[PDB]
């Protein structure tokens, strides 16, 4: 029969006795419990970072942190073409203009050139994307950013504990976001969190305030100071991110030798072609297996999708170009045309129609289970 | 000693199960569980609407049926300025103008006339709030409603199983939002509802899009189709909604028992007037049990306050009058000063400087508590 890979997500007693602890302070909200604080600083270590922010999701942590970096009506925010729409979503919720750039066409991280052609007066950010799990060229993009000025922000919601030159996400100089959706390399079904470096202090207590209804957080009569929303993340879901958070590392340990396998497996079919590695990136956290089928139209890309899940294996389409969804152009749209973005956009463009990717789950499994998966992965893309 | 009063939140084994049912479910967001689907219609039922939508928090529920009721730039928002800041927060995200109005001097509600006159082209959408679980006149509202074709939002996050002429919240043809917050008479420490009458599916399906990065329940291939963001609710947030839920009637029962005993000792004391009542309101939360103390500036209000506090009263200072806040100025502002503001405002303007509210968990204990909390307060007004 199928191959069979390991639940996502996952529990035991930690999860258990952290709702109960959770429930037990009698009091469910950051304020009145510990949950949140104690993972802030637990996530933040973890990270390298100076200060942490759980927020209620991951869209709202982009929004949270393009906000404080100065986002909004009259700027332009530069962001991966391919990636998951909350990504530019978030700069169109604050009345910004989204530039979508091109991708590398291996890794399907931003690409560097692309982005120091769309520097702009108007740019206020620039947010590289690591996706699924790999960092971006945090260096080059480094470079871009003090060449032009234009801070950057990783949308890091594919890479928890992730390593960029040996250097953790929140040790790399900029400020940056995770996800803790379902789906995630943690998860407490939703959740999200800021991540400041050394140095980002004022950022950070600002972001709490526009987090918090502008909200001091030992104010009584109602000073509200700036604006914002509420994005407060409840005691529940802190306790179950905390037990979450300690199997991470291992858990990404057993995906990175799952995917050494996998990739070489996937690598000798013909057709295909798994993301690409790089070296600099020493730590992937592989949030997802991903392939491309080049010359694979979306119609067939889809369609070998819904073979290779009828055939037992979690595979999915890979995310559309963020030009080609409605949603991008309702507001804040550049003026460009459709085309003219694609025109600038030729891996995002083929990348949106010719990949698929596996949940990162099936990096878990064991080493047979991974063979019995690129066969079916070799047969079906014969008949793709 | 000083009186006792009840927990809260409370919670017992119908909050400890929940927890586990959706832990063991194994799926953690909506998507993949059914606490979440179930709270839905558990929660729409119990206030008689056609459709209920669970998000993070009532500030995000009030930013999302102000966006499905097409608020935006361009647009104006009437709301009391005597409330808690998202009221108004959430225009303000979306790029609206706030247009603040005065409210009744002794319920504390949203002021009918005061709204007529503010009415203009730019009004999109008129938002009463049920001040301390008492509901605002939506009788004299729902005529200025049809006269302009202004469209009404209730703004219900004090008011869980609140009725007005015999009618659920849900059953007044308006869209209203709770919160879920901590302090409120349900609640998972954080928390939101959209309720949604009958005749709106609609803008309940927009609402549902805008809600999940305008993705379709759906769809597999990322055609996100409007703008919006994440308002996800968890599924251990919303198990523990569902037992809270379960309790809510009775609660507001013995609250609404308390409060005629603690009404009528408070109105005995002289310099101190209890919120008003409104017998068209037939059934009133109870979220806060406030009185004024006309007359009072904000310092000795606060003075008050805190010796309040400090004889075992949880007692708190109202809300400020939100054209006081720095906040409200930083974004959409109306033209008007703040002194223009506060001349059409003069009820909120006093009300902001001298209303006192005890937590509504005072009103579920004993009425030998209510004698003693009453005392103390006598006492403490005489030196205030
Ligand atoms: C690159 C990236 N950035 C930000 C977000 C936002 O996170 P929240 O969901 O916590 O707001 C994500 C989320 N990623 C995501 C979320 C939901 C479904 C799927 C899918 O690939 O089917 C992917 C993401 O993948
Ligand atoms: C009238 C009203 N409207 C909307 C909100 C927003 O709900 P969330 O908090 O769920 O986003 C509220 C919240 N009310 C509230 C929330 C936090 C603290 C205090 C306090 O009085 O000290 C009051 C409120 O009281």
């Amino acid at each position: 029969k199928a191959p069979e890979f390991p639940a996502w997500p996952q529990y035991d007693d930690a999860e258990r006795n952290g709702l109960v602890r959770a429930l037990e302070q009698g009091q469910w909200w950051r304020m009145g419990g510990d949950e949140v604080n104690s993972f802030e600083r637990e996530f933040a270590a973890h990270h390298g970072a100076a200060h942490a922010l759980a927020v209620t999701n991951g869209t709202h942590a982009l929004e949270l942190a393009l906000q404080v970096m100065g986002v909004g009506p009259g700027t332009e925010v530069i962001v991966p073409a391919f990636t998951f729409i909350s990504s530019s979503q978030a700069a169109q919720r604050l009345g910004a203009v989204t530039v979508p750039v091109d991708v590398d066409a291996a890794t399907y991280n931003l690409d560097p050139e692309a982005v120091a052609a769309a520097v702009t007066p108007r740019t206020k950010v620039i947010m590289p994307v690591h996706m699924a799990g790999l960092m971006a060229d945090m260096d080059a993009l480094a470079k871009i950013s003090a060449d032009t000025g234009v801070p950057l922000l990783q949308d890091a919601a594919h890479a928890h504990g992730a390593r960029w030159q040996g250097k953790r996400v929140g040790e790399l100089d900029s400020i940056a976001t995770f996800s803790f959706q379902n789906g995630k390399l943690m998860t407490a079904g939703e959740g999200g969190a800021v991540v400041f470096p050394d140095g980002e202090t004022e950022k950070y207590e600002t972001a709490f305030l526009r987090h918090s209804c502008g909200r001091p957080r030992d104010d009584r009569r109602y000073f509200h100071k700036i604006a914002g929303s509420n994005m407060r993340l409840n005691e529940f879901s802190a306790s179950v991110l905390r037990a979450q958070l300690a199997r991470l590392d291992e858990q990404i340990a057993v995906r990175d030798e799952r995917w050494t396998l996998l990739s070489r497996l996937l690598g000798a079919i013909d057709g295909v072609v798994p993301q690409g590695g790089d070296v600099r990136a020493d730590r992937n956290s592989h949030y997802m297996a991903m392939f491309r089928i080049p010359g694979l139209t979306e119609e067939r890309r889809n369609a070998l999708v819904d073979r290779l899940v009828e055939a037992g294996l979690p595979a999915f389409a890979a995310f559309r170009a963020i030009y080609r969804t409605d949603a991008f152009w309702e507001l804040g749209a550049p003026d460009e045309s459709v085309d003219a973005i694609a025109r600038r956009c030729p891996n995002t463009d083929a990348i949106s129609s010719d990949c698929v990717w596996l949940h990162h789950r099936v990096l878990l499994a064991g080493e047979p289970e991974l063979h019995a998966t690129a066969e079916i992965i070799a047969d079906a893309v014969g008949r793709a």
